[PDB]
């Protein structure tokens, strides 16, 4: 995250660290809790994963630090990647990952609600995006999960930033026409959350965007609201 802040304990507790094991241990991407056996994460984070093995699931987790050799993780026991993906930019950029073992919810790990398709029409106005990501391009993992409010912007606003690229409904953009906050290298797959009547949706998943937190270059997110469908099946 690009121009945002140390999170506080507990306070993003659908925010997972997906970690490969492979050739050692380290973080791989962002991801949230959407269900006790269910991590929504992007398409993207699996390039060249052969196998879910070698996947490492840390839920409740504030501090990198946390994560020993001795720590408890969450296996993988399956990744599910939407059969439309090819890449990133083109969308359809989501993934599920079933867990081997169920997660026990509390205060510091439990599911965010998906939004509804009857809430197409709101505007958010409370958006935040998390991660262990990059705080500048050239720049390493952070320690402590960072947090930063981004707004949304519109498709059409977004696609004249991107001429280069078909900006669809199945996504949607946020960023400051100046730039200064965004997700950058290492938050990919982890949560775009907005407040709305006071409860935490799923609004997005960091999914691309050119360089990190540029002026008119606002990220780009898979939609989720456009895959509750596709959530409901693969889940079921
Ligand atoms: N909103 C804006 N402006 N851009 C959107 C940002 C999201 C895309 C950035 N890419 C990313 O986030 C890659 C995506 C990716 C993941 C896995 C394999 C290939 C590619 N992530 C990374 O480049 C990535 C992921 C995990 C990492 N772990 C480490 O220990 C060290 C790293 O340097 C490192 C880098």
């Amino acid at each position: 995250i690009v121009g945002g802040t140390a999170s506080v304990r507990g306070e993003w507790p659908w925010q997972v660290t997906l970690h490969t094991t492979s050739p050692t241990q380290r973080h791989l991407c962002g991801g949230s809790i959407i269900g006790n056996q269910w991590i929504l994460t992007a398409a993207h984070c699996f390039y060249g994963v052969e196998s879910p093995k070698i996947l490492r699931v840390y839920s409740g987790i504030l501090n990198q630090a946390e994560i020993a050799e001795d720590t408890s993780f969450f296996g993988v026991q399956e990744i599910i990647i939407h059969d439309q993906y090819k890449m990133a930019e083109s969308g359809y950029d989501i993934a599920l990952l079933k867990l081997e073992t169920t997660v026990n919810y509390a205060d510091s790990q439990r599911p965010i609600s998906l939004p509804s398709k009857g809430d197409r029409n709101v505007i958010y106005t409370d958006c935040w995006v998390t991660g262990w990501g990059y705080r500048k391009l050239r720049d390493k993992i952070q320690n402590t999960l960072q947090k930063a409010k981004i707004p949304l912007v519109t498709n059409e606003e977004c696609q004249k930033r991107y001429r280069g690229h078909k900006i669809t409904h199945k996504m949607i953009c946020a960023g400051y026409r100046e730039g200064g906050k965004d997700a950058c290298k290492g938050d990919s797959g982890g949560p775009l959350s907005c407040k709305h009547n006071e409860v935490w949706h799923l609004v997005g998943i960091t999914s691309w965007g050119e360089g990190c937190a540029q002026r008119e270059r606002p990220g780009v997110y898979t939609n989720v609201v456009e895959y509750v469908d596709w959530i409901l099946e693969k889940t079921q």
